């Protein structure tokens, strides 16, 4: 009877200690479990009872290794890393990592052949290469984020990892067959059948079923344990159909599944995920043991009986070769891809070529070999030197990425990561410390040991000269004034992820320019990258076997999803641009004190938002009805994100648990994950659609109807001007197709559909502000401005469409009035925005006009008339802030300019 | 070779289908298993080929159900439920579950031999009616939970149902291998040695693996895959000796181990618990579904070939006797268990004798008993009756639970969740319209499709009669005011689990009672109950073969950690009720209008308040050391408590993200579970310890050293007394020992050690206040008053003794002021507390004798002098809160009373 309980607690155990004593050690922890291996093989080799419960593990079949260990580690190495991003870098990973491990192969089998003493043939050399380029992708991962670095370099790493493991795992298939089953013969049409087989059908295949499986998940909701058990059963049919056809090179079809589940967001809970990962991290946690035992029992027993000095000598040329070899394919297919339009650095390109640790899938390669050999050395020679390379790795590489990441400079610390980190861990400690003063006078707690208390509230802390330095210092504030705008949109819940990450990306990037601060064309290749052969596609089947008439309609479907993918992106990267240099618009002013640099620093901030703001008008031009469905997918985005803070904001008050917290999480992820279902071309709505939408209109059915029967379209062509400055208000636009340009007394804007032109004009009875003129053909709704006299004095309910109109050009005058006034640090302009809409516009008639100032009303904004003051004889004219310390306001009543006040109260 | 693939497969999808499909019918979802696996068996046997596909799996050996099966589903049953309440009513759920499933089963047993015609033995009898006996948990507390009624009756549910299943697989094994095995012989000694092995050191051994790795496992911080994979290795290795030792019954040990690993909150993560729940959870789902598939196939192809008519009948009779049998001995043993003082109602007793569903556990032992029976007709008559017992019970008694609930009137919701949820949704809501009416009016939203955005921001939506009328009122008002007050306690963090369950269910027991509100004495046998065995057995210890000598101090630890988690009970619950009654006492008297009625109720209130503060000081007498280590344990409790609620504020003010969020709880999480581990016996401090804690001398060592080069040490007895009103204030005291009572003009209050007596009458110089008594024997510190003058004019730094005796004094006086002032939905006393730290002394002499007002303080209370307004001649005398209106203060200099101000201003 087979004897396997020992052996496999042990290991666990083995493994459990190692973990825990090595980890502020740099060097990995799996040596040890190597040298405890090692220890064990002596003394079973010494002492025949530890041998019989040694050796039945010890030496195990062959297709245990083939069938079982390395499809879990390669489906954990690629179900553990972020797929969205191996997506963005394929383009350049497929064919480095491919052409690297294809390189690096032949000139390891070629070293193998004419310099070690062993007559090898050429497939043996072929197996021995492709065993030794296969690196360990979590080691050096967990390093780089023990190390604080940048996490590009990470994914990168993990992807190049992954696509090396899986072509010597193919290669060393296709050469074992070769060597240890010579019966098999081969021609060229059955190779390349078996290339189509491998690298074509197999991939296809897992997507297949990855895409069912998908699709089967999509219609449940709440239940973690059939979308658990529903995956994991489609992952082993997935990889036993795989494995039944092609044998060991049947693992591409579960990593693709594993890619492909491991980006779904929606279909699948998040706890449902992270019960996945740590399944599978513990599963391969068990084969990484186990394998390292194995491979140090069977060195120690059997290897190191027929190595000779020779051995070693050689085991130190190919290690020097590989690096060496590593190293000169990097540097000579760096130049191709900086060519493509994607290129790597220096920095990079050295931590790259030093982080290719091996690990346990070439030591399992190599076990098998040895298994397969029998009596034969070859097998002896595979296990010493994968063993010796694996060993020199750990000891070397492991220990001195770091110092090369310290020595050039990339463990560096991002400014507004820093500094959100110590703002919290201050207000942490200032919290704890005022609960320890109201603990210390306790009429209870007067009694305990305060020693230990007081310990226990700590944190674990994670000229032209001068011309020219101001001129730096300014392009050094903008940048940071950047970084930590994008970061506290990113946090309030408008960035995306990917968005986040191009934007502080090219702030890094640009940081170092001097020309410019930020390139509109950086970006403009952001969004501006639709229009690939899918619109094409789309475009002929627009134009344009019932199973294929059937199948057609439903292309159009996955090609609007494909556009939409990109579509927001684009508008996510612009949007939180535009937003992020109106932020830093407002204190640079207060700031920069040199009124020339501030000048042509407003200028060049001022023209590169006209230029982005146009040129996402013409893109939103360009694609009409997936732009709808972005901006609506943005709209209940963000209703769901503030959702979501004002249920962690009632936690933070201690007015929910965490059960209800759940509760009430479950029901937003609900909503959200039937938000994400939702279609994604929702066709452009008519213009009656749109005037029925206006923010003063909607409620009201008979205002609708009365607008809609007196009002006209009115349609304009290239190089038309409406209005300009100085003429009479004729009444109120509303641009519902196109894009318009306004301008002068001397600002500058870009408006599209959806904006309204001149509600101050209709209202305060005023001229015109600035010159408007075409720039598409433009179609607007026209309203004259007796029309809206007529409507104002017609309504006259309690939400009145004079407070209402009021109510709107109020929170825009006030608007960068507060921002201005009090910027402090943490004032964004979406929390300006909802704080004005807590407000109300306060009326003066009910009022005797005069007004009072109390304590428990945050900020009072005088927007029309002039406020006066007996006290102290204060007299403030619109618009203006008024101040903290006045007390009473007194207003007149005269026709030209009627008072109107706009206050804010608290909670 | 055996084909078992596509049968699990389908079993896999056929249980994510009917779990899918039968979600909202209240009938459970197993039957339709139970129907597919007949339609299946039907299938097979009129099929060759779904038969070779089907046998392998529908006729496994009954050694899979024996050593694989059950042991899960068991160990299950004991992992998936809350433990401490567990212990809280075991000594009720033992012997009512033990004897009532013994005399179940004998029953059962005795109406198989004599009313059914098959001739069995009285060994076969008593096997049907231990598989006849064993009830099923999950389904019934997912009733429970899904009707929301309380939860103490899913927790006795729960106990009960897993003493039955370990019982009655015990019984099962014990008469099965009598029937089917007859060459074993039996005697009394090996019976009662196999009894003792069965029922005393299976458990132990159970306990002791379970210790050793928590033990193991508390060395270990921050590693997940560690702690999941020892957990799971022990929980193995106890599985396989308990196994080999005892074959099925010894699933006890397991049941152990998982009921003592339930229990970690500190030594294991709540991520590795969470994980651990899902995995096992995941593991007994498959279980349940393979079984009830092969149950119907086995009873479809075998058992319905050997049934006739009268098999039918004694169907529908034994499904009657089971139920009356069970409601016969619940009613005979309610009484019993009702005199020991932990009694059940008789609602709930109507209720647990209908919840008592069959499931699995009875259908695998009528499978095992059908492969081992052969080609006899028992097995079939077996799997029968279970098989038709388990059918019957899922229609009936599943379906009638929720009338039964709905007509007893348990289905209510409590008044305080439901007006927490209530409020969290509203403003939910409000924030969600207030995001859409923001977004409409944006410039860059103003072309989506609103409709889709106003759609989807919906939430879930989860005479002395006259007299007597009032009182009533008053009565129902205390009961609301209470059950918030607690709720608010537990929510802020104060109040543990078992304290807020205790607290709350007396609360509702208590609602109907009229003669008293709460009794102090039903709260004195919560907190004094140490008066037992382990108390003796310390005492012992402490006025008491090397090993026995190395033993015995490492039982003082242990008997310790058993007195302390008592003790911590104790003071939570008392120190709870305190602060309730404290809040209602201060809200109670705006909302009772009626004068007499208001007086009797503060009277009864204030006697019970002084009641309890005196029986939990006398309490902290008797235990002194004990009392210190959990007044620490619990003010870093507190600490740690609002650090978590500061991390969560920051998050619902955009700052933080998830990342950072569970990067700085981690550090939380880790403090806490080092807090966990801190020594339980600190013993009591010094009297000059307390002397240099006092709140207005930390800091400076100088001060320490002048209080204490003339401080007194005073002793006093019973009976005497120290100060009377009237009495100059000859100094301040400081109670460092026993208990003292402050009564007079016509307030009375009980002081302990760590209180200071007379920080007014030093401070401001006027006569004391009420007499002061004595209690126990008590030592203090006296320091005289013109000591204290001369302290006062020694030291002048910024924060000044002056400074700080003001700062306390005027936190206690301006607390009752604002509390009672602003008393708003939502504030508690430690809210104004904390809210009180935030503020500072302002000076006037610096600013001229004048102050003016802020719009951005909060709360500015007059203390110490008479303020002033020249405009409309406002005059207020201390102490009194300043109105919102006044904007000019403007105080004089003069000795008598010096104008001292306390002011809050905000973030
Ligand atoms: C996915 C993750 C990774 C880690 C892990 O899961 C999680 O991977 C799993 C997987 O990998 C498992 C292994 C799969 C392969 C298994 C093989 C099995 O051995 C087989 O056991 C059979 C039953 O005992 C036969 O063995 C014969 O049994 C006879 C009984 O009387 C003996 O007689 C005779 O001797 C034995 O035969 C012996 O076995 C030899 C095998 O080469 C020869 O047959 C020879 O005869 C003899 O010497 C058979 O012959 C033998 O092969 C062994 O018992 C357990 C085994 C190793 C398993 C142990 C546990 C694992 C590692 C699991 C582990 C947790
Ligand atoms: C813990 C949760 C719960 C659910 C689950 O895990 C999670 O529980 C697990 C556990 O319970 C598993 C089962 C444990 C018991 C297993 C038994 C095994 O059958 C054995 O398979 C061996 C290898 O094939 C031998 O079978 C012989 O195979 C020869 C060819 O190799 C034939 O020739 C010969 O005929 C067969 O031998 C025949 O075996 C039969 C035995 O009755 C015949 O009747 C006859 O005798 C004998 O000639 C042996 O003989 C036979 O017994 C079967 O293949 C799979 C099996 C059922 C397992 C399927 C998967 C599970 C259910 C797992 C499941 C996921
Ligand atoms: C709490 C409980 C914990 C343990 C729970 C149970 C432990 C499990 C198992 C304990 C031992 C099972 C013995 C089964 C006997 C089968 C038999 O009669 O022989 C058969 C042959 O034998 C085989 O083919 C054996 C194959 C068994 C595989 C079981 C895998 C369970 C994995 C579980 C994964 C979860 C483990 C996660 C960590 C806990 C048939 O014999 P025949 O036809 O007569 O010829």
């Amino acid at each position: 009877a087979p004897k396997v309980i020992v052996f496999i607690s042990g290991s666990c155990l083995f493994g459990a200690i190692s973990r825990s004593l090595f980890k502020k050690l740099p060097i990995p922890y799996t040596v040890v479990l190597l040298i405890l291996g090692a220890i064990l093989g002596v003394v079973a080799s010494n002492v025949p009872l530890v041998e019989e419960h040694t050796r039945d593990v010890a030496h195990m079949d062959p297709h245990v290794l083939l069938q079982i260990f390395l499809p879990v580690l390669i489906f954990e190495s690629a179900f553990a890393m972020d797929v969205h991003t191996f997506m963005r870098s394929f383009s350049q990973v497929c064919i480095l990592a491919l052409f690297g491990l294809v390189v690096a192969s032949v000139l390891t089998a070629v070293l193998a052949m004419n310099l070690f003493n062993y007559n090898w043939n050429f497939s043996e050399a072929m197996m021995f290469g492709a065993i030794m380029s296969a690196t360990d992708p979590v080691a050096v991962v967990a390093l780089l984020k023990d190390l604080g670095a940048s996490k590009q370099l990470g994914t990168i790493i993990e992807g190049e990892s992954l696509l090396n493991d899986g072509c010597a795992i193919v290669i060393f298939n296709v050469f074992m067959k070769m060597v240890f089953f010579p019966q098999l013969t081969s021609t060229v049409g059955q190779n390349v059948l078996y290339f189509l087989q491998v690298a074509v059908a197999g991939p296809l295949w897992g997507y297949a079923v990855a895409k069912v499986t998908v699709f089967f998940l999509s219609h449940i909701f709440n239940d973690a344990l059939v979308e658990i058990t529903i995956t994991l059963a489609a992952t082993y049919l997935t990889y036993y159909i795989g494995d039944i056809w092609l044998e060991v090179s049947g693992v591409l079809a579960v990593v693709v599944l594993g890619l492909i589940v491991n980006a779904e967001k929606t279909s699948i809970s998040p706890e449902v995920e992270v019960f996945l990962h740590r399944f599978w991290e513990m599963l391969a946690y068990l084969a990484n043991t186990l394998i390292f035992m194995m491979v140090g029992v069977v060195v120690t027993q059997k290897a190191l009986v027929a190595v000779d000095k020779m051995d070693w000598f050689y085991l130190i040329i190919l290690y020097l070769a590989i690096t060496i070899i590593a190293g000169m394919v990097i540097s000579l297919f760096s130049p191709i891809l900086s060519r493509i339009g994607y290129g790597l650095t220096w920095r990079n390109a050295v931590i790259m070529t030093w982080g290719g640790l091996r690990g346990a899938v070439g030591l399992a390669l190599a076990l098998v070999v040895e298994n397969l050999a029998g009596n034969d050395v070859i097998g002896s020679k595979f296990l010493f030197h994968t063993a010796g390379i694996v060993v020199l790795t750990l000891v070397i590489n492991a220990t001195t990425i770091q110092t090369l990441l310290r020595i050039l400079g990339m463990s560096d610390i991002s400014i507004p990561k820093r500094l959100a980190m110590a703002g919290a861990v201050r207000r942490i400690h200032e919290g704890q410390n005022r609960t320890l003063n109201m603990l210390k006078s306790d009429r209870f707690l007067a009694d305990a040991d305060w020693d230990i208390a007081t310990a226990a509230c700590e944190i674990s802390d994670p000229s032209p000269r001068e011309f020219a330095d101001m001129m730096e210092e300014a392009r050094l504030r903008m940048l940071k004034a950047e970084k930590i705008s994008y970061w506290k949109q990113f946090e309030h819940g408008m960035l995306a992820r990917e968005a986040l990450r191009l934007l502080v990306q090219h702030a890094e990037v640009a940081a170092d320019e001097k020309d410019q601060f930020i390139l509109v064309d950086d970006l403009k290749k952001s969004w501006q990258i639709k229009g690939i052969y899918p619109w094409l596609k789309r475009k002929l089947e627009d134009l344009i076997l019932r199973l294929t008439k059937a199948l057609i309609p439903k292309l159009i479907l996955v090609v609007n999803g494909k556009i939409n993918n990109q579509l927001s992106l684009g508008y996510d990267v612009g949007k939180g641009y535009i937003i992020g240099e109106e932020e830093v618009g407002k204190i640079i002013d207060r700031m920069v004190d040199n009124k020339k640099i501030l000048r042509e620093l407003k200028h060049i901030s001022e023209t590169g938002r006209l230029q982005v703001v146009k040129e996402l008008g013409l893109l939103q031009r360009e694609h009409p009805g997936i732009a709808v469905s972005v901006k609506t997918r943005q709209a209940i985005r963000t209703i769901l994100n503030h959702s979501r803070e004002t249920i962690h904001e009632l936690q933070g008050a201690g007015l929910l648990d965490e059960m209800e917290a759940h509760k009430l999480e479950l029901t937003v992820e609900i909503k959200m994950k039937r938000l994400m279902n939702a279609p994604s071309s929702i066709p452009p709505p008519p213009p009656e659609n749109l005037l029925k939408n206006v923010s003063w209109l909607a409620g009201d059915m008979k205002l609708i109807d009365f607008i809609k029967a007196r009002a006209s379209l009115l349609h304009f062509d290239y190089g038309e001007v409406i209005v300009r400055e100085g003429d009479e208000s004729d009444g109120l636009f509303l641009i519902v197709s196109g894009l318009v340009k306004l301008y002068g007394k001397v600002f500058e804007d870009y408006l599209t559909v959806g904006n309204v032109i001149g509600e101050m004009g209709v209202l305060t009875k005023k001229p015109r502000n600035a010159t408007v003129t075409c720039e598409t053909t433009v179609q607007v709704y026209f309203i004259t401005a007796e029309d809206m006299n007529i409507a104002i004095d017609t309504f006259t309910l309690y939400p009145s469409l004079e407070y209402r109109l009021w109510r709107v050009v109020a929170i825009r005058i006030a608007t960068p009035l507060i921002m201005e006034q009090m910027a402090f640090q943490g004032w964004t302009q979406e929390k300006v925005k909802l704080h004005l809409e807590r407000g109300y516009l306060v009326d003066l008639a009910e009022s005797h006009f005069q007004f009072n100032i109390d304590a428990t009303l945050e900020d009072v904004i005088l927007i029309n008339g002039t406020a006066y003051n007996a006290h102290t004889r204060e007299e403030i004219r619109s618009p203006c802030l008024i101040s903290r310390t006045v007390h009473k306001l007194t207003f007149q009543y005269t026709a030209t300019e009627e008072p109107r006040l706009f206050v804010v109260r608290n909670a």
